[PDB]
């Protein structure tokens, strides 16, 4: 089993995919986040969120709240599952999470908080 993906988050305000899998069989899962170009992060910056798809809205409602200072997330947000950093150009960060966290009948998602347009599922398969 693939326990990792690597995604990309780049100048253009994207993501280089919709969709991850998290193999059943893994017990952690890590996402290795970078971001192609040359914009930096006070100008195009990224991160990656993950919450069920059912709490995505309410994460980012409450983010927009807390603001920049916060990486628009509201601290300790308990329907945040994992997140990374905010990164610019050139820069990295990965997260790994325990695969317990999630279930197999329920959907997710993720998304880059600075700009909520950027999402994809995430599934256990
Ligand atoms: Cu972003």
């Amino acid at each position: 089993a693939e326990c990792s993906v690597d995604i990309q988050g780049n100048d253009q305000m994207q993501f280089n995919t919709n969709a991850i899998t998290v193999d059943k069989s893994c017990k952690q899962f890590t996402v290795n986040l970078s971001h192609p170009g040359n914009l930096p992060k006070n100008v195009m910056g990224h991160n990656w969120v993950l919450s069920t798809a059912a709490d995505m809205q309410g994460v980012v409602t409450d983010g927009m709240a807390s603001g920049l200072d916060k990486d628009y997330l509201k601290p300790d947000d308990s329907r945040v599952i994992a997140h990374t950093k905010l990164i610019g150009s050139g820069e990295k960060d990965s997260v790994t999470f325990d695969v317990s966290k999630l279930k197999e009948g329920e959907q997710y998602m993720f998304f880059c908080a600075a700009h909520a347009a950027m999402k994809g599922t995430l599934t256990l398969k």
